[PDB]
């Protein structure tokens, strides 16, 4: 399946060997990129001047002299033509013809070519990718592989601004990148011209920035240093910042004189971009007019990011005229999909879908924020780099499956399985959801009503459950083994463990549900809590960042079957045998009684209560640990500690209420006279 699908596809049924024998005709004007790419597929074919004719080069060239007018009359277009007497390869531009390449690459197979008539061209001017998260920024390598994906893909835009790196942020965004990271940028830049990618680096000057003659200055002599790297793209963020570096007039104003002064007076300087205060609708202000004055002042050439009618957000057709008539410019999209610097205990690498395909005439541009799993989000930019080039013809499905077999061959269907299981983000302060698990969700969940009540569930059903477990095993343990894309694995591996705990947990329960003999019964039970107890040490092992720490997945559909499955067994269990085995279903060393039935949580070196959505109102709360620690404090949010239970030691207390601990030791912690947060932070190990 040809990725990104052309504009125009006519295919007669026919196949053309690849000639053993060619003339290279115009192969020293045409674009050398493309022309590398060109000769890499033919290498045991020798090439004289009988034989097969082959016409690569730009209009204007002699070369494609004859074709000019069958190539598409716009920019990054190409005319692509394969029969029985001649090839003709020929862009628009340069860069049209190293994409004609691109599609040539992936109509060769078994060493044949289809006779087959292309016209294309992108529908959106600018596609690709922003690293824009936070979090650990991308690996030199992981980049290096980034520009190599975007080239083949059609993605021409790399914006560089990840918001860790100190240099992009405050405050040393004044100051040049030491020697080594210059080296490195100066690579990203080389690779990135190789594959037709623009390198755009921004600069996030506005937290700490004045508006005066020396930060402006700085700002200016930044871009000059990234220019003598390479660089002829640049951006200027404005996102998540407060103070003066808030203000519409003055940011216009100096993104104006970098144009004017630096943009304008460089021959060779390409995208100019600007990332807004408010970038998306929600967080705009309408009481004063902030989108309005930046429309009006900014010069015109000027891009402007936006990201939806919310922070995570599909760009709509009403959403994106809402926008564009404010700032007075089609917007550039900063669409934050799959990024999950925000539930960074999940994966996303379910489908991209749910922007409008019908609104390419309404964008400047179209960059997709990623994961900070680079390999991982290569699943959301292939299928990206899809919609943006070809949003008519995109397919949501299709690209996600041609994605996965471009990433992982070895282990497609195996890979597929496991991002089927992957996509959604959980609870989260944005709403924001994917779908998961749809495949076998009206199974399962026929099922556990029919568990729950007196009915019976239908055989098909409990079939496609043990089916699913079974699978997921097996994908877990091929994917950890596979040697095609290491630095894939390296990245969802703890995922990839939990994952196979997940499915084995699933398939002991239920053998708990046929149930048959008393003995088994108890087995599989102790099994089951085991596995709840593993998956407990890799959530605390495991990818430990200091906000979303740990690995969960399967949240959707499947952790919540086995969990409501296993719940309800165990409540028949101890109906039928006057049993009192335990249906806690999230393992859980130390206790909390009594805000009831809240759930405890550990998280790093915090032990916590699941907060509540309702409102509370001499009782007492008591959280029992597992053993004695050193206490650092407790912050509690709308006292008194022990070792053994007997001798209690008052704390006293402070909006949030500190409490100083002062490494005593802890075991026990009571509370007696709405909860946004009880947190106990004991000493790390
Ligand atoms: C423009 C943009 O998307 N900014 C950040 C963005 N976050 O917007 C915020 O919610 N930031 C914020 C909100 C309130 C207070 C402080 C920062 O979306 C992405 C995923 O969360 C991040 O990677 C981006 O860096
Ligand atoms: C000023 C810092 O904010 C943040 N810090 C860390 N992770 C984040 C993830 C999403 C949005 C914001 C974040």
């Amino acid at each position: 399946s040809l990725q990104p699908p052309p504009q125009q596809l006519i295919v007669q049924n026919k196949t053309i060997d690849l000639p053993a024998v060619y003339q290279l005709n115009g192969g020293e004007e045409a674009n050398p990129h493309a022309v590398k790419v060109l000769k890499e597929l033919l290498s045991g074919k020798q090439s004289s001047k009988k034989g097969m004719l082959i016409s690569i080069g730009e209009k204007g060239d002699k070369s494609v002299r004859k074709y000019s007018r069958q190539i598409p009359d716009h920019k990054e277009g190409y005319y692509l033509s394969v029969n029985e007497k001649e090839i003709v390869l020929a862009g628009n531009d340069e860069r049209g013809t190293y994409y004609a390449l691109q599609t040539f690459a992936q109509l060769l197979k078994d060493g044949k070519l289809p006779e087959v008539e292309i016209k294309d061209y992108p529908s959106v001017r600018y596609r690709g990718v922003v690293e824009g998260f936070y979090g650990t920024p991308w690996s030199h390598q992981a980049r290096l592989s980034q520009l190599k994906f975007y080239g083949k893909n059609k993605m021409n835009t790399y914006i560089y601004g990840p918001k860790d790196d100190p240099y992009h942020s405050a405050p040393n965004w004044r100051l040049p990148y030491p020697d080594k990271e210059a080296a490195q940028l100066q690579e990203l830049v080389a690779v990135a011209n190789e594959n037709e990618v623009d390198f755009v680096w921004a600069i996030h000057p506005g937290q700490d920035i004045k508006w005066n003659k020396e930060d402006r200055d700085l700002l200016l002599a930044k871009f000059e240093k990234m220019y003598q790297l390479g660089v002829r793209s640049f951006a200027v963020f404005f996102d998540d910042i407060s103070g003066e570096g808030t203000n519409p007039q003055k940011q216009a104003e100096l993104l104006n004189y970098i144009d004017e002064k630096f943009a304008q007076v460089k021959p060779d300087i390409n995208q100019l971009v600007m990332c807004p205060t408010e970038y998306n609708k929600s967080w705009s202000n309408p009481n004063g007019n902030y989108l309005t004055t930046l429309g009006d002042k900014l010069n015109p050439s000027i891009q402007i990011m936006w990201t939806g009618d919310r922070v995570i957000s599909d760009i709509t057709r009403d959403g994106i005229s809402w926008i564009n008539e404010r700032i007075k410019r089609p917007a550039y999209i900063w669409w934050n999909f799959p990024v999950s610097d925000y539930v960074r205990d999940h994966l996303l690498l379910g489908p991209v879908y749910g922007n409008d395909t019908t609104i390419a005439k309404e964008m400047s541009g179209f960059v997709t924020n990623p994961m900070e799993h680079a390999e991982s989000s290569k699943i959301a930019i292939y299928s990206v780099a899809s919609y943006a080039w070809n949003p008519a013809k995109y397919d949501t499905w299709q690209t996600w499956k041609d994605a996965i077999r471009t990433i992982l061959p070895s282990a497609a269907e195996e890979l597929e399985c496991f991002a089927m299981h992957n996509s959604d983000l959980g609870p989260n302060g944005h709403g924001y959801r994917r779908e998961e698990s749809m495949d076998i969700q009206p199974a399962a969940e026929r099922f556990l009503k029919a568990f729950k009540e007196g009915k019976n569930y239908d055989k098909a059903d409990f079939e496609t459950l043990q089916y699913t477990f079974e699978r997921m095993k097996e994908s877990a343990d091929i994917l950890l083994m596979n040697t095609e894309n290491k630095p894939l694995i390296v990245e969802i591996t703890p995922w990839v463990h939990q994952f196979k705990l997940t499915a084995e947990m699933g398939e002991e329960v239920l053998k708990m549900v046929e149930g048959r003999n008393e003995s088994y019964f108890l087995r599989k039970y102790n099994h089951v809590k085991a596995l709840q107890q593993q998956m407990f040490y890799i959530d605390q092992t495991s990818n430990q960042n200091p906000y979303q720490p740990g690995v969960k997945t399967a949240t959707r559909v499947i952790k919540p079957l086995i969990d409501r499955t296993f719940a309800t067994v165990v409540k028949f269990f101890n109906q039928k045998f006057n049993a009192h085995l335990d249906a806690t279903t999230d393992y859980m060393p130390h206790k909390m009684i009594s805000i009831k039935n809240l759930p405890l949580q550990v998280k790093a070196n915090r032990v916590l209560i699941s907060p509540a959505n309702e409102v509370v109102k001499g009782n007492s709360v008591e959280i029992e640990l597992d053993a004695i620690y050193p206490g650092e404090n407790i912050q509690i949010n709308f006292l008194e500690i022990s070792t053994d239970g007997k001798e209690w030691k008052t704390v006293d207390l402070k909006s949030r209420l500190s409490a100083g601990l002062q490494k005593a030791p802890v075991k026990f912690v009571r509370f007696t006279n709405y909860l946004r947060q009880f947190v106990l932070t004991i000493e790390k190990k």
